């Protein structure tokens, strides 16, 4: 946790912006996916369109921690397999997007929606 007399930090973001990231990640995912028409994604292809595909540009350091923190919160939806030497992504693009942001919402309690 923070220190004592808690003011004026910068952590108060990086709560919060995780709980626009989770949700709003969640709708491009499906259209990073379909944008490269294969059934898994490198972590190349998705450093790209992940910033492309979606309607906002996100850095490639928050980008890796928002990629693994979806399947840390669901391997069933989102699961990262390592191949020989690089990493691939799979994602359900044909899943209804009202469910992940609901049944992934026990993080986005962090803020309380």
């Amino acid at each position: 946790g923070p220190l004592g007399s808690m003011t004026r930090c910068p952590e108060q973001e990086l709560r919060l912006q995780r709980l626009e990231r989770l949700p709003e990640l969640a709708r491009v995912l499906r259209n990073v996916f379909v944008s490269e028409r294969k059934p898994a994604l490198t972590m190349e292809v998705v450093c790209a369109r992940m910033v492309d595909s979606c309607q906002t540009a996100l850095s490639p350091g928050e980008m890796e921690k928002h990629l693994v923190l979806l399947a840390e919160l669901l391997p069933d939806w989102l699961s990262l397999h390592r191949i020989r030497t690089d990493t691939y992504v799979k994602l359900d693009k044909a899943v209804d997007l009202a469910g992940l942001t609901a049944r992934l919402a026990h993080h986005v309690h962090a803020e309380g929606l």
